[PDB]
Formats: structure tokens, C-alpha cells, sequence
């Protein structure tokens, strides 16, 4: 029999292979970074020096044979492609026509995008969040953050994943236009620029390759040399653990939708729909798209963007595009893909787009039932209310009525439901709308009792200004707060207020909120008792479930009362 190969593990790379080419220790455009092949190139190296080589060569994984090539005398590169990443045992074998002898086994990885080479995420989850026997029919959404891992600590493995059904990855931008990035400051624009380059307007891009892909998590396991790395990699491995989890790309947001409102010519929907394609054939763990397009008509981040008779039309070109591509997907795949997106429900937001059309395409519509009053100017309000508060004036709530100054209000006030019952209203079917829960305040101060119109009612108030504070109290910009900040600073573990704050409910809007009289300082959010209003809601109007915004400013509470208020329910999920 010929001598069995020895396989030189060093220069077969220790046996490490990766269907994705992946930048580690620079940063460029994103063609430049990111190249991914249908089948690795596996090239390994084996050596005869002693006896006869053979002739030919075969390789085995697991037993099976997956490789034949000649042998070339003293020492053979196996060369071959495989499509299926994992982990298996390999072994050579030389053969001629005396027999064939064996290489020991040893154990290759084929690293692939659907983590099939990963063990299980291994999690580190806050204990405050709590099992639920929650029906799987109902959404359970929740969006993470790729910029969370730096001030805000806050990995894949805190995720409470056995308590969501859908993660949304906030956000994939759009190569193009992009001055409303210079909003957040910092390096975000800037970096934008450099994964842009060489790339083609209105094709994705990975904002953040160093979170992304790069950054090693030592509790993934992850060493330098790791072929994935970063928050991607994490995905990858809690997709191994929580098979049936959705997680889907968000594209867009406040400060990245400018390039959508140049989709109203049909060439930049093709280039961003075919850069999608490519987006999730290259990152097999993401099951869809989240378009959330802030706004189509404006109000949005870019004063001067919006146009209100041509957005529509193009939002549900878009998702009929984007539709046809998926089921592209789908029929090259056999996996399902989900469409979604993120939309304003306030009425001036819903009348751009007529979502009778659209949602024929979508699975789920995740409504953005918060940021209805916030510290960007100084009128108090409930920010993530169901329903209209008590500080409402005569005809404010349908917009029948007239303001302070006698004018008329132009359309329904900003509160969950109307703009809930705007959608339904046009046909959108009720098992495709999840609701959205605020994970943090916005706030104010300068709100002291004297500028009280109602006395017992700080929203009939007025402010001089945002609230102000530190990153370790949660607030990481001024005017918002993370609700595990509020908890720690003004509520207090019984709820009854610490630090000068008083807790308070409007029981007609299902709206909490803190005050502190001294500072006047004043805050709308969400908390237990809402948010149990809001699945109370959903059961009631058969909605698909519930989302928040985001996940790494919950202590659980948020989390817990959404599957708290949603216990019981079932829905029918959509086609
Ligand atoms: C990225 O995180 C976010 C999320 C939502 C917002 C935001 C910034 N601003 C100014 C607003 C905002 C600003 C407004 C408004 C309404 C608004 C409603 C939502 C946001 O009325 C007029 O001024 C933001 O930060 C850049």
C-alpha cells in the first residue's frame, strides 16, 4: 500500500477555510473588504517521504468522500471547492493498485455566513429578564444597535433571545447622499465615506466594519486570527442556538434615509435592490429586509428632502421590487425571506403613502408608536401614549378643534391609536401592524409647577430646555434617556420615586411619567403598566405583536410586560 499522507497543517493553513474573504487590520470600501465565493477554495498540503506515494488521492469528511486528485511524487496539494460550511473530521488516502493508506483525522472548518461552523452562542443575559411560554405566532421584535458595543457595553450575548422572535440590526446605510449623518457627529459620516468608496450610489454598505465583522469578542471565543469576528459573528452563533430567530437587516433610519428619497427614479431602485440581493446572499443568517425610509413625503432629518405626491409611489415600487427579488431568494434558496419596514404614524406621515398598496407586499409593518413629543422644542407631551392625554385640548385628538391662538389643528393628534386606526382604516390588514415600545425617555426641564395650566398635570407645563445628563444615567444624547437610566435615577426599585422625581400615570393616554418639581425636570416613557397596556391593545385588535426600540436600554422590564401583556394570545401570521 503506499505511505499514508501526512498532512502539513501549517501551510494548509491549520486547516481553517472561510467562504468569506474578509479585511482585518484596515479600513477601505466595502468591495474592497468584503468578498464572498459560492465555494471555498480548500488547498491542503501532505507529504509521502518514506515508501511509494501512489497514485491518486482522495479526502474524506466524516467519512465521506469529497475530494480525488493525482498524486505528485514526494508531496500533494489537495486542491478542491466545497459549498457547505462546518466543522468535519478530515482524512487523506493514497492509493494505487497494491491498496491505500489513511492520513489520522483531523478536524477542518469550512467557515460559512450561516454560522454552520459555530457552536451555540454562549449568553450572558441580564437575570431580570424572565421565561415566558409566549405564543411563537406573536412578534416579539426588538432592534440592536451595532454602535451598542462601544459606551453603551451592550453585546449580542446580553440579548434575551429566548424572549424575541425578530432582531432588527440597525442600520445598514445606503452609499450616496448622506448629510443627515453629520447630525450625530463624530466619526460617522466620515467613516460612511470610507466604506462608500468604490462603491456605487445607492448600493448598501456595512457602516462599521470594525463591529461588524472585525472586533474580537473573547466571549464568542473569538482570537485574532478568527476568520468572522465582530457582532456578525455573534449572530451567526445565536442563530445556532435559537434556530427559528428572524434577524433582519435595517436599512435606513432617522440619519441615514436620505439616498430613498432619490428612489423615485426607477435606475437607483434597481442598484439598491440588486446590492440587497447581494447583501443577503453574502450574510446567510439575516431572513429579510427592513426598510424604514424616515419619511417618505419629509419631516424627516433632511429639511430640504420629501416630496409628498411622488414618495409614495416609489416607497411601494420599492417593496414590489424588493418583493420580486426576495422570491428570487427564495426560489434560489428554498429559505422564506421577509419583507418589513419601519414607518411614522402620525397622520401626516401616513397620508404619503398609501399602504392599502404597499402592504400587499410586506409581511409586517412595524408602526413607530413613540417620539410623538420630545426636547426638540418645548411642549411637553406623551411621547409613546395609545391614547390621548388629558393635556389635549377640545378637539385636539381628532384635529377638529382649534389651537391657543384660534387655529385650526391640522390633522389627529400624535398617539398610537389614531394612527393605528388610520391604517386599518385604508385596509392594511391588522396581522401584518406590530406595535411599537419605547425603551427610554425624552425629557425636559425648566418645567416647574408655575407653568402648570392643570395643577396635577405636568404635560399642561411648559420647558425651557431638554434634559440634560450624564452617559452613566443613560443619557447619551440631551432630551433622551434610556429607560434602565430612568429606573436607576427617578423611579427607583418600588416604582415610587427616588432623586426629587414623582411617578405619575395619565390613565386615559396609558402614559407614565416622572417629575421633579425642583428642577423641573420631566420625562414621558414607557413602563410596566403601559406597556401591558399596549398587548392588552394588540390582543384586542389582533395585531401581530410588539416591537422596541432599543434593547440595550432595557433592564428586562420592557421586555418582560410586552410578553406579560401578550399572554394568552394568538395570531394568525401572515401568508
Ligand atoms: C437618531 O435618533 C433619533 C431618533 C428620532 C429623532 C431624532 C432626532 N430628531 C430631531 C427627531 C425629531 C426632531 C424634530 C421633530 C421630531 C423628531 C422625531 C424624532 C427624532 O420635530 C421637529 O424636530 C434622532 O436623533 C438624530
Amino acid at each position: 500500500a503506499p505511505t499514508a499522507p501526512s498532512i502539513d497543517m501549517y501551510g494548509s493553513n491549520n486547516l481553517q477555510f472561510s467562504k468569506i474573504e474578509l479585511a482585518m487590520e484596515t479600513t477601505s470600501g466595502y468591495n474592497d473588504m468584503v468578498k464572498y465565493h459560492e465555494l471555498a477554495k480548500i488547498k491542503v498540503k501532505f507529504n509521502q517521504w518514506s515508501g511509494t506515494s501512489g497514485d491518486t488521492y482522495n479526502v474524506y469528511f466524516d467519512g465521506v468522500k469529497v475530494a480525488t486528485g493525482a498524486i505528485t511524487g514526494s508531496q500533494t496539494t489537495a486542491s478542491f471547492e466545497y459549498g457547505q460550511g462546518g466543522l468535519y473530521q478530515m482524512e487523506i488516502e493514497a492509493c494505487d493498485a497494491t491498496g491505500c493508506s489513511k492520513s489520522a483525522p483531523v478536524e477542518i472548518t469550512i467557515a460559512d455566513t450561516d454560522g454552520s461552523h459555530l457552536k451555540p452562542l454562549t449568553m450572558n443575559v441580564d437575570p431580570n429578564n424572565k421565561s415566558y411560554n409566549t405564543d411563537p405566532s406573536i412578534v416579539m421584535g426588538t432592534y440592536f444597535v451595532e454602535w451598542g458595543i462601544y459606551g453603551r457595553d451592550y453585546t449580542v450575548d446580553n440579548m434575551p433571545v429566548d424572549n424575541l422572535t425578530h432582531i432588527l440590526y440597525g442600520f445598514i446605510p445606503i452609499c450616496g447622499p448622506n448629510e443627515s449623518v453629520k447630525s450625530v457627529g463624530g466619526n460617522s459620516f466620515n467613516a460612511l465615506q470610507t466604506a462608500c468608496r468604490g462603491v456605487n450610489d445607492y448600493e448598501v454598505v456595512i457602516h462599521d466594519p470594525w463591529a461588524a465583522y472585525q472586533k474580537s469578542f473573547p466571549q464568542a471565543g473569538h482570537e485574532y486570527s478568527t476568520p468572522i469576528k465582530g457582532n456578525y459573528a455573534m449572530l451567526m452563533a445565536l442563530k445556532q442556538r435559537n434556530p427559528d430567530l428572524k434577524i433582519i437587516p435595517s436599512i435606513g433610519g432617522w440619519t441615514l434615509s436620505d439616498p430613498f428619497y432619490d428612489f423615485v427614479d426607477k435606475k437607483n431602485r434597481d442598484t439598491f435592490v440588486a446590492s440587497v440581493k447581494k447583501f443577503l446572499k453574502t450574510w446567510k443568517f439575516y431572513d429579510g429586509v427592513d426598510i424604514d425610509w424616515e419619511f417618505p413625503g419629509g419631516g424627516g432629518a433632511a429639511a430640504d428632502k420629501g416630496d409628498p405626491v411622488n414618495d409614495g409611489p416609489a416607497y411601494i415600487a420599492l417593496m414590489r421590487e424588493l418583493r420580486v427579488m426576495l422570491d428570487e431568494l427564495e426560489a434560489e434558496t428554498g429559505r422564506t425571506y421577509e419583507l418589513t419596514s419601519a414607518i411614522g404614524v402620525g397622520y401626516d406621515k401616513i397620508e404619503d403613502v398609501d399602504y392599502a398598496d404597499a402592504v400587499q407586499y410586506m409581511d409586517y409593518i412595524f408602526a413607530m408608536t413613540y417620539d410623538f413629543y420630545g426636547g426638540w422644542n418645548n411642549v411637553p407631551g406623551h411621547q409613546t401614549a395609545l391614547y390621548c392625554g388629558s393635556f389635549m385640548r377640545p378637539g385636539q385628538c381628532d384635529g377638529g378643534g382649534v389651537d391657543e391662538n384660534g387655529e385650526p389643528y391640522k390633522g389627529p393628534a400624535y398617539t398610537a391609536d389614531n394612527g393605528i386606526q388610520l391604517l386599518l382604516a385604508q385596509g392594511v390588514p391588522a396581522n401584518k401592524l406590530v406595535l411599537g415600545t419605547a425603551m427610554y425617555g425624552r425629557g425636559w426641564e425648566g418645567v416647574t409647577p408655575d407653568t402648570l395650566t392643570d395643577p396635577n398635570d405636568p404635560m399642561t407645563g411648559t420647558a425651557t430646555g431638554k434634559l440634560k445628563g450624564s452617559t452613566a444615567q443613560g443619557v447619551w444624547e440631551d432630551g433622551v434617556i434610556d429607560y434602565k437610566g430612568i429606573k436607576s435615577f427617578m423611579l427607583g426599585a418600588n416604582n415610587t420615586g427616588i432623586n426629587g422625581f414623582e411617578y405619575g400615570y395619565d390613565a386615559q393616554a396609558e402614559a407614565p411619567w416622572v417629575w421633579n418639581r425642583s428642577t423641573g425636570e420631566l420625562i414621558t416613557f414607557d413602563d410596566h403598566r403601559s406597556v401591558l397596556a399596549k398587548g392588552n391593545y394588540a390582543k384586542s385588535l389582533g395585531l401581530a405583536g410588539l416591537f422596541s426600540w432599543e434593547i440595550d436600554a432595557d433592564n428586562g422590564d420592557i421586555l418582560n410586560a410586552m410578553h406579560e401583556g401578550m399572554a394568552g394570545g394568538v395570531v394568525t401570521p401572515p401568508n
